[PDB]
């Protein structure tokens, strides 16, 4: 299991993003993880 395409990361624990999109963490958009060279 992991989080897809836009889905919400979780803060402390929880299921990890799917390979390879990574956590964004940006200004406009909050921790979640998004395709790899969003």
């Amino acid at each position: 299991k992991c989080l897809a395409e836009a889905a919400d990361c979780s803060p402390w624990s929880g299921d990890s993003c799917c390979k390879p999109y990574l956590c964004s963490c940006i200004f406009f958009y909050p921790c979640s993880c998004r395709p790899k060279g969003w």
